[PDB]
């Protein structure tokens, strides 16, 4: 099948390029902005969601898990980005 990787960005600075395809276990990273804003990020096997996270809006954890080429995540009020992409 697809071979994909998941680029984590914050203010369109890249914080993780996570190869997801053949990925096992459970990885959970924070991404901290400014002030007390945070996203908890999970990557479960081939997938990858917002946990978790402070954000008025809830959009991105509203959003679940990723995993397809062409699959986004967005928080807007903390300008983190998931974007997954074929390689």
């Amino acid at each position: 099948g697809d071979e994909v990787v998941a680029i984590i960005s914050q203010n369109g600075k890249v914080i993780r390029e996570i190869p997801l395809t053949g990925h096992k276990g459970n990885e959970q990273f924070t991404i901290k902005g400014k002030g007390a804003q945070y996203n908890l990020m999970e990557v479960d096997g081939e997938r990858i969601r917002i946990k978790e996270d402070n954000s008025p809006d809830q959009v991105g954890v509203k959003m679940g898990w990723k995993s397809k080429a062409g699959d986004t995540i967005v928080c807007l009020p903390h300008k983190v980005f998931v974007e997954i992409k074929s390689t």
